[PDB]
């Protein structure tokens, strides 16, 4: 209790509980099928959001108070946040973290300056690591803050540029399997453009590919097992950013031959930036069978930059969650908190506050997906719905045993065909209906 | 001049021409390497929007005031069109239509029936056709505004309704052969999705890869020699289409080994409303070898549908153009005038006239990019650009000499690295500085 | 039951019911505050979306199945559509619609021959009136179908189109006196612009002006005693439509001395479409006092055009009707369902099933805020926050005892500020706690 | 030559120019109506982008090379950056300049010390002043960046606040009317909302029209002469920002009596951010008597968030100027360059570059807009699809001779209705058709 003494390690209080500082749908001991909910959920913490941001706006200075802001020798800092890191988790029940390699360790002059800079931390890390439960999901390096990235990381202009990202990626993939990260996440955050006119998009694409399987490469001469991931995102800080989204990035890994090594890590904001639903990006994953990890956040459907709220709607976090229990639950991957306080939401508390409420709610979503899974609801109408693919000629066209000539054959007296109804109004209502139900079911 | 007889064929009157119904840029007949400048932009009119299309819009009524509205028989109306394609294209000097199957002949009470009633008209487009100059650009099934297609055609959850599909596509693609169309073009307009409750999005896309493929073997049964098109778009009449772009269609074709038959045909509009530019969705297609056709229209970026506007911009068309001349001029493919007139712009001048300013505009921004492209001036600062790549490490990265651990060893020391500037603001200036060249030079 | 005899009276069948042609939240008799649930509420009906409209779009044919669809006779059929209305809203059991003048009667070839036609369907609808409970809640008058109004109705630049828009209303402002009408609404559909070009923004906004009073001064005129209503939205049909939301069109009214006569009826989707959200809109109107009415929809958030869908969404309900419960509820207005079903639920059962789930969304969403408004949850929260103005020197600001100078003096050498926290994590966590406790009340 | 050696005070260069550091459209000198082109469009810097941002962004430090920064004792800096801002206003030929309070000096530990130092670096200003020719277009208090503002100014919820805000308000327009500005801008950048939660929305928009009154009375008990401007925005910062736009603002300033008092200082990136364009929003200032002064930059429309480019399009440029002109020019304003360099532009130089081209572009619509408004094409073509309302009927209906019952009679029997086309696509060609006409008469 050194660092958040006013606040208490967090525990549930159930449905009715009305103290800020409770949970109400989150229940980590609670075993849904032989794992407590907190397996399932494997909710973890973003070090950026959470230690190192302060409310910083492009229109406004920090806002936050944090107790690490007396410190002003950069590297007490580093370590005092580290020591935060593992209260806040304790406190707050979260088993996972998730960190860029520059949130952890102030650089230095040089890569070789900045890199022992950084093992100072990553020890002090590990220490309170094996002395806590808390484990890396994933690891990333940040190719996108320094200056020497403004024109792209893997898709710079400047071969310098590229070899400086290709040592840093490679530093961060061994601190990553050092602290046994499951995960490895790649955010190509410049890696797009701001302007065609000044872009040769090609030879950029190819240089991106290189790099992504030198990455590959040198993952296997360090028998790195961890997961590859890929995280979407349509703009922002650029005009067009490469992985617009899972289809895209998809694209280019399969375009490539890379797409065998990844995964993909959705996050809402990015998913509706791009002009899609949360729902509909997690879908996509999935079937392509690339359904990694999840960055929970929420944004503004009615803003066009990326909000990084937490996430406090249950019907969100119900699609989501029936997409993931539907892909066979995580596996080397979870529901990371890439959100953020409001710049107002300025203390202590709030952190707090806001990390619960997350989880509050991608709990509850959790348990109205399960219910929507179990009693196979949707799945029966849907069923139903393509009903005809089974029976007659419709099992012909899938098996393949139809063509053109045939079809024309069978359809060219037929008067009427009779459809079904979409029924999107009577599904709707249903997801409310198993709102209702589950809420009925909760302590 | 039976039908618009208060129009005169159109001829060029130069840049300061004051007349409406006068070329002010485009100049047919001026040849350009050899060409004269019709055979470079293969203009083309929709025979939907410029023929079927009278201005009725979800909240009013058809405004359009057209000569064949007299003829109340819908057969006689088929013909009177049939007739006016022709000596529009012959007034306006085009040479290049594009229609659906459903544009130009009603449909009958059986596929057997619609068939023999589409039969009709082909036989007398074909007569006219060779009485005259014009040429069928593409061909296209319409597959989205009959009932039948309320879930889909391909994507459809009634094998019925598959079957019906292909075969409407067996017929479009046997009289675009026919025609000597140069392509065929798909537009998936009910090929997406209104909500995913309904979807079971694994099949639907796994019937359309069906479909498609179908599609090429029985292109190839009747020895049909023009090129396959799919023209995405991200949404509309659908909340998502599944081709919501060149890199997600590609993705798909790609994905399922039907790529290597088919080209993009981009429509502006399409590419704002999926939240790209004009220029970008060109370049894609173009480094993937996919450039097939155009849309020639424009969109409004204020509205969220599509406004199908004819292009009145100048640095909209130099930027296509530059595309179109650096993937090397169309081949099987051209500026087809998906775009139609305010509901507002209800009289038949108005047709006119908007072509022509449509035209206009084509032209001169053809001839801006033309010089962007001779002086080299934007391929040169390019090249300047990642002038790293050749000398040095950087060409060690492009052969594949270098690993991580060789870069690193570069690197690990390196203390300051040098970074052009973008120069965004100078390439824009630029551009303007061409528009005013290319002016000066203007007959 | 002769239009839609499979369908029964619809009754209440409590918050577990499986029915999908059972109410699940609104029960219409339960009092609150001594008064049944249904007098709170005042569902209506839409008579364009619900009997006119056919799931047209602007990319296909009308899919709707329809009883009064073999009726050929156009006066068969608006007859045949008055009867269904009634039934339907027996069966749903709601007690108000709303209409357009051309929604009820098809037109004649000249205005007298019009207002003949429509004297007799007027009649008829009065009959069935009297014999039912069934009321008008507010009529209006189509002034953008029909050709005549392309350029705009009082915003016309022909003065004929002005002088038949100002007779047409005058009807409309008849008919619906006669009928008891509460309200009569004005939707400035083509009461905009698509271009600047051709637009002289002042003039067309004085003849509106003109327009409107001349409305007042004739419903004064004929004691017409029903609230003004307007109804406004940012676009869609035009570019930019001139109400384009709350605080414009008040701006135009206030400025023009129109406002005392006038109140808002907000729709969810055009709130939306104008970059706001619905409960923004509401509270706007609210402080003005100009809370009308309401169209209870709910637009897509990806999509930029009026999707016009059924209410489904427990969060919108919630926040629009505690602004309602907050304003006092009612007076000359209510929930008109101007919503219509997706195009492919066609059948007649899910116009039941659209309506239903709307009316329990709604019905839900009224219980929650009626508990947030009576534990005054929120309003305690903000007294907490504005606290400093009613202590020291806030109160002199306040009751305006201070100016800048005294200001200054106050301030010039306090050091630091003390501020509160946002707590809108917090907040939102509130709403989920509230839809929680509602929902274990309920029956 | 001390700040930027390299630059030579820039020259006209003419049309064909092809240095990057040279005016190819705007001739400072050239004389239009008896007043050289620099008082036509008097130019202006923003001290803020120009002189303090480095091209930090939310995800990247700072990229700017800038002389200044060798200075690290603030105030150095600060004095550093007076000398740059009139030798950079020397070299670019530009005659005003913009400031924040907060931009010119860095604050105290009390108000009192605040403005003690801000003194300080005024005098400076005020010497340099009288040597050069470069005045004060607009002085405006920052009144966002500081945490104290978290919840806004004058809309805070603490009293304490609003008192600081008044102060520094104050101070504000004391050193304003001492370097004789001709303006003081109001931009409520935190004067908004990020949810209605914690929002009192009524009692936030009064306290924010005592501040508006306060500060007009002071302005009047110090002799102030200056044009008290309001700068609309939609948001960024927060979610919803007061001012929307035009019509907004001006309902709140109507509706509380301080209209008289002020106008609009428009922005083009923030009137297409509410939806609107640049011209939309310039005539409806225009037509409210209320076109203070613009700040000149560009958005881009498929972004979501202020880009505050260049201008660099001449679509945009005539149309803006067209207003201007019909407004009468600028009286108390001019075109503010409140744009910034791509975070890439990151060298001196194309600060440089970067004005330039927002000047050649603005000069180079001004004279397409002042052909269109001396020919007068587009106000005849205006005058003559209004006709209808000078003669017959028309006439008596402005005049008020007219009402309903009166226009029923004239209106009951007329069979059909003549209507012009509307000529959107005739008025576009146009605008192309005098960019080519000035072109070509360009220097
Ligand atoms: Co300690
Ligand atoms: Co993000
Ligand atoms: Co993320
Ligand atoms: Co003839
Ligand atoms: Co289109
Ligand atoms: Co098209
Ligand atoms: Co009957
Ligand atoms: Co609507
Ligand atoms: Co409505
Ligand atoms: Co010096
Ligand atoms: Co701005
Ligand atoms: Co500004």
């Amino acid at each position: 209790a050194e660092f958040f003494p006013e606040i208490p390690k967090v525990q549930f209080e159930g449905k009715e509980s009305t103290n800020p500082l409770a949970f109400k749908f989150y229940d980590p001991e609670e075993i849904i099928d032989g794992k407590p909910l907190k397996d399932h959920l494997k909710f973890s913490v973003a070090f950026w959001h959470t230690f190192v941001n302060e409310g910083r706006d492009p229109f406004g200075d920090p806002t936050a108070d944090r107790p690490w802001n007396r410190y002003t020798d950069p590297m007490d800092k580093a370590f005092a946040r580290v020591d935060a890191l593992f209260e806040f988790c304790e406190k707050l029940n979260i088993e996972y973290f998730c960190f860029h390699d520059r949130d952890i360790a102030p650089e230095g002059k040089t890569l070789r300056e900045t890199n022992k800079i950084l093992d100072k931390v990553v020890e002090r890390i590990k220490e309170r690591m094996k002395d806590s439960n808390v484990k890396l999901l994933w690891g990333t390096a940040n190719l996108f803050s320094h200056p020497r990235y403004m024109h792209g990381a893997a898709t710079t202009c400047s071969a310098d540029v590229f070899a400086y990202a290709a040592a840093q990626v490679k530093k961060a993939l061994e601190i990553t399997k050092e602290l046994g990260g499951e995960g490895y996440v790649f955010w190509g955050g410049r890696e797009g453009y701001e302007t065609l006119l000044n872009t040769d998009l090609g030879f950029e694409l190819e240089n991106l590919a290189r790099f992504l399987r030198m990455a590959v490469d040198y993952a296997k001469r360090i028998g790195f097992t961890g997961q590859f991931l890929i995280e979407p995102k349509p703009k922002e800080p650029t005009k067009h950013q490469y992985d617009f989204d899972v289809a895209t990035a998809y694209a280019f890994l399969k375009s490539h031959g890379l797409d065998e090594y990844f995964k993909f890590n959705i996050e809402a904001n990015h998913a509706t930036l791009a002009g899609h639903t949360f729902q509909h990006e997690l879908r996509m994953a999935r079937i392509l069978g690339k359904l990694g990890s999840i960055d929970a956040n929420q944004g503004d459907l009615l803003l066009g930059w990326d909000t990084d709220q937490f996430p406090t709607n249950v019907y969100d976090t119900t699609l989501a969650m029936y997409e993931v229990i539907k892909a066979g639950g995580f596996t080397k991957g979870g529901l990371n908190f890439d959100a953020k306080v409001r710049r107002a939401s300025y203390k202590v508390e709030d952190l707090f506050i806001g990390h619960i409420a997350g989880m509050d709610t991608f709990a509850l979503g959790f348990k109205v997906a399960y219910k929507l899974v179990k009693d196979g609801v949707l799945d029966k109408f849907i069923e139903e719905k393509y009903r005809s693919f089974r029976e007659g000629i419709g099992r012909d066209i899938v098996e393949g045993k139809v063509d053109f000539e045939k079809l024309e054959e069978y359809i060219i007296d037929k008067e009427t065909i009779e459809l079904p109804s979409g029924k999107q109004e009577y599904l709707e209502s249903l997801i409310n209906s198993y709102i209702v139900k589950t809420i009925l079911e909760l302590r």
